[PDB]
C-alpha cells in the first residue's frame, strides 16, 4: 500500500460534530488528500478541478455513520474514516464528471481527459479502500477479520457501481454500507443499511427535482414521499441507535431544499 506523509490533525475521533465542522473536516482532508500524491500524472489538474467544492454529503454521512458505531464499541484506538470517505466523495464525482459529458470539467480540459480523469478517481477510490483497510490493520489488531471484510466491502462497492443507470442511490449505498462497516465490522444488519441508504436517497433525489400559481400542485405528493422516506431511514437509524444529532440537520436540509427555503 503506497502511502503518505500527512492527512488529518488535531482531529477528536468520536467527538459529536455538526455538519458544517464535518465539512471543514472532510474539506482539510480532501485538500491535504490531494497533495500527498493521489492524482498524479497530467490529470493532476482534472481531478482537482472537479472535487474542489461541493455538498461533501456523502463523505459526511460515511463519517458520522462510522463515528456513532464507534462510540457503541470499539477495537482499540477510535476509527476516523478518511481514506473511505474519500472514497466515497471520488466515485460520486466520477459519476457526475461522466454525466456532464457529450464551465464543465471536459470543457477546460477536453472529453479525453475528462475520462481519463473520471478513470482515475474510481480507481484511487478503490485504492483509499485498500488503504483505509490498511490503516486499521496497524492500529486496529480487536477489528474482526479485516481482510475478508475489506473483500466484502470492495465487491458490494463493486456491485453498485455497475448498476447506475435511479443513479443517484447507489452512491449513498456505498456511503452507508461502507459507514456501517467500518463503524463495526458486524454485517449483521447490513439488508437494513440498505433500505436506509435508499430511502435516503430517494428522499435527496425527489427534494433535488423538486428546488424550483401553476396549478401543478407544489407536488406536495412528492414531499410526501421524500417525509415518508425520510421517516423510514430515521427509523432504520434509531433503530441501530446511530441516529445522532446531525440527522436532525441533514434531514431538515433536505427538507429546506423541497420547502424552497
Amino acid at each position: 500500500a503506497p502511502r503518505s506523509v500527512a492527512l488529518f490533525h488535531g482531529i477528536h475521533p468520536l467527538n459529536p460534530k455538526n455538519y458544517k465542522t464535518f465539512s471543514k473536516e472532510f474539506e482539510t482532508i480532501l485538500n491535504n488528500a490531494i497533495e500527498d500524491g493521489d492524482f498524479k500524472g497530467q490529470l493532476t489538474e482534472p481531478c482537482s478541478y472537479a472535487l474542489r467544492g461541493g455538498k461533501y454529503i456523502r463523505p459526511i454521512i460515511l463519517m458520522e455513520i462510522v463515528r456513532a458505531c464507534q462510540l457503541q464499541h470499539s477495537f482499540g484506538a477510535p476509527i476516523y474514516p478518511a481514506e473511505a470517505a474519500l472514497a466515497v466523495e471520488y466515485f460520486h464525482v466520477a459519476s457526475l464528471i461522466i454525466d456532464d459529458m457529450p464551465d464543465t470539467v471536459w470543457a477546460r480540459f477536453g472529453v479525453a481527459k475528462a475520462q481519463m480523469s473520471a478513470l482515475a478517481l474510481t480507481m484511487q477510490g478503490f485504492q483509499n479502500i485498500c488503504r483505509q483497510i490498511d490503516w486499521i490493520k496497524e492500529h486496529c489488531p480487536r477489528f474482526p477479520d479485516p481482510n475478508q471484510l475489506g473483500a466484502l466491502l470492495c465487491t458490494f462497492v463493486s456491485h453498485s457501481l455497475n448498476s447506475a443507470g435511479e443513479k443517484t442511490i447507489p452512491f449513498f449505498k456505498i456511503a452507508f454500507i461502507m459507514g456501517w462497516v467500518l463503524g463495526t465490522g458486524t454485517i449483521e444488519d447490513i439488508g437494513m443499511i440498505e433500505r436506509a441508504a435508499h430511502c435516503f436517497g430517494h428522499a435527496f433525489q425527489l427534494a433535488d427535482d423538486i428546488k424550483d400559481y401553476a396549478k401543478i400542485h407544489g407536488k406536495q405528493k412528492t414531499f410526501d414521499d421524500v417525509a415518508q422516506s425520510l421517516q423510514e431511514c430515521k427509523k432504520i437509524l434509531h433503530g441501530k441507535k446511530i441516529f445522532t444529532s446531525i440527522w436532525n440537520e441533514i434531514f431538515q436540509k433536505v427538507i429546506n431544499v423541497a420547502l424552497g427555503t
